[PDB]
């Protein structure tokens, strides 16, 4: 694939629904990032992002800085575990969640692709 | 259709119409591919020019100044999104999140009707 954007959208949506038909081996290197976030912190991060039933991960509400590729990988891991824990529901506004994620991490796509691949 | 989200389905479908990657095919997409009949391949260039799209843009449907009043209009918007996504090429600079923001703001209220009309 040519797009980190397309990969991360697919990965996060798959972490949300856990549908084995939507598995791709492209996801295996992204799943390794789960180590960067404790399952115990996920509910804390959801409450810090003031999330309603209509919200996907809203990372800009964590007020945590993104200065390097390691911060990016933590934000992906947070997105994945939050996506996992909030449930597969039609009202989640994924487009708003991805807007915030890519505004935050876009500039580090080169560093990220090197670090993973 | 055994999924809960029209949003998730349409994001996956449009991204697959963009890259044509057979590993990202899903049979969920077959009913969406039938909507291609609502848009002639001949008009796609015209629609792209009318949406004033740059190399960094996905489909920007709100610039068509076309109405969305019923499920049939929603199906045409999906078809336009699919063929434009097909014709603009798989490029990393395309800002898919901006394109999906516009599509779902336009069609979201018709999601229940759409899921019934397509999948039962």
């Amino acid at each position: 694939g040519a797009s980190m954007r397309t990969l991360l959208i697919r990965y996060i949506l798959w972490r949300n629904d856990g549908d084995p038909s939507y598995y791709n081996d492209d996801f295996e290197k992204l799943m390794l990032l789960d180590e960067l976030v404790d399952d115990s912190d996920v509910c804390t991060l959801i409450k810090n992002m003031r999330m309603t039933l209509s919200d996907g991960p809203l990372l800009d509400r964590l007020n945590q800085p993104v200065n390097n590729v390691e911060d990016v990988k933590r934000m992906i891991a947070i997105s994945a575990k939050v996506a996992r824990d909030i449930g597969e529901r039609p009202e989640i506004r994924w487009e708003e969640s991805f807007t915030i994620l890519f505004r935050m991490i876009e500039t580090y796509f080169d560093d990220l692709m090197i670090d993973l691949y």
